[PDB]
């Protein structure tokens, strides 16, 4: 059975947190519900080095800037009633770069109160699944050349 | 400029594991773990923390790797590996693990933040991949 003595370190610190989120892989950023619109108040790095776009272009505006794909119309929609009611939600979606290519991402929403200032905030992980699924594609190929 | 909740929320909510550890003698201890870490790992945040980085069971094939990073973590630099890492139960997961050193001069040491993502998918497409070209 678990007796096992609770373990953490107080040396811990807001510091530390911006640098294991500064050198997070995947994309991470904040965003606030202001009306009917997702506004984007916190992006890290690996979120402008996948999308292609700045900090300072996505701050505080509309999360719509970044282009969907139609065969993701559904997920699109089901990401907008999941953030309406706070519940979280997780789909892999096609997005568009700022240049236009395309990226393969998984993105995982979890909602969270603020204790200091009560508003519901909602923190993306931008996953790139670019690479798997075009792996995936290769091996779908060569099981219709081989077999 | 954010809330120092957020941003723990931030980390907790992380796909990859995140931790921090800091250098003790010859020894490398794990002060903080995310919940990521736990699921990749197969270990409680409780049965991990302050031990040094080799109860992760690795592989032998990695020892050179291995080697790198001690050597990298002696100097203070950042490194990236591929390792064959084994959970508490022993399955066998492959793992791109990215290091970052920080120095807090407040606390007179160098901190080390660790970035474990799961590669294992990616390994065996690629491995599946090889063999249809035979
Ligand atoms: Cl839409
Ligand atoms: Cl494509």
């Amino acid at each position: 059975s678990s007796g096992l003595v609770p373990r953490g370190s107080h040396m811990i610190n807001a510091q530390l947190l911006q640098s294991m989120v500064d050198a997070s892989n995947d994309g991470i950023v904040v965003a606030e519900q202001e009306g009917d619109d997702t506004i984007l108040i916190y992006v890290n790095p690996a979120f402008e080095r996948l999308t292609g776009y700045s900090r300072d272009e996505i701050l505080y505006q509309d999360c719509r800037f970044l282009q969907g794909d139609d065969r993701d119309q559904l997920a699109r929609a089901r990401i907008r009633k999941a953030l309406a009611e706070g519940r979280p939600c997780r789909e892999v979606l096609r997005n568009y770069r700022k240049d236009g290519s395309a990226f393969w991402n998984e993105l995982s929403i979890t909602p969270v109160k603020c204790d200091a200032d009560h508003r519901t905030y909602f923190i993306g992980i931008q996953k790139d699944v670019s690479r798997q699924v075009e792996l995936e594609r290769e091996l779908a190929e060569m099981h219709v050349r081989r077999n």
